[PDB]
C-alpha cells in the first residue's frame, strides 16, 4: 500500500541534541545514561503488507519493534521499560507513544529532505536525533 515508503531502509545515528536530558526526564540511571548516550545505532525500517518493522541496532542493544499502526503492542525499551506503546500516523509523521508506570513519552519520526528526524519528548523536553542513509 505503499505506507511508509519514504522511512524503509537503512539509517545510521548522526547527532543527537539533549538526549541526556531527554533521558533523565525518562528516568534512566547514570551508567545507562552514559552509555546508551555514546551509542550510534543502526535504525532499519521495513514493510510487509500492514505490518512495519522497526529494528535498531547498536553496540548497546539491539532491539525491534513489530506493529499495526493504531493497534497498542507490548515493547521493552533498550533502557528496559515495560511500556504499552501505540503508533499511528499523523500528515505523514510516525507518532509513537509510549506508557509505562503512569509515565508517557511521545517519540515522533519523520522525514526531511534525504534524513529521517527522530524527536524524542518527554514532559517539557525534546531531544532530536538524526538519522542519514546507511
Ligand atoms: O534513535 C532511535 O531510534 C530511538 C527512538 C526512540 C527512542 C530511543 O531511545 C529511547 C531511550 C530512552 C532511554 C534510554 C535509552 C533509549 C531511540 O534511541 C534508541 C537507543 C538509544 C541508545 C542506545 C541504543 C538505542
Amino acid at each position: 500500500s505503499h505506507m511508509c515508503d519514504a522511512f524503509v531502509g537503512t539509517w545510521k545515528l548522526v547527532s543527537s541534541e539533549n538526549f541526556d536530558d531527554y533521558m533523565k526526564e525518562v528516568g534512566v540511571g547514570f551508567a545507562t545514561r552514559k552509555v546508551a548516550g555514546m551509542a550510534k545505532p543502526n535504525m532499519i525500517i521495513s514493510v510487509n503488507g500492514d505490518v512495519i518493522t522497526i529494528k535498531s541496532e547498536s553496540t548497546f542493544k539491539n532491539t525491534e519493534i513489530s506493529f499495526i499502526l493504531g493497534q497498542e503492542f507490548d515493547e521493552v525499551t533498550a533502557d528496559d521499560r515495560k511500556v504499552k506503546s501505540t503508533i499511528t500516523l499523523d500528515g505523514g509523521v510516525l507518532v509513537h507513544v509510549q506508557k509505562w508506570d503512569g509515565k508517557s513519552t511521545t517519540i515522533k519520526r519523520k522525514r526531511e529532505d534525504d534524513k529521517l528526524v527522530v524527536e524524542c519528548v518527554m514532559k517539557g523536553v525534546t531531544s532530536t536525533r538524526v538519522y542519514e542513509r546507511a
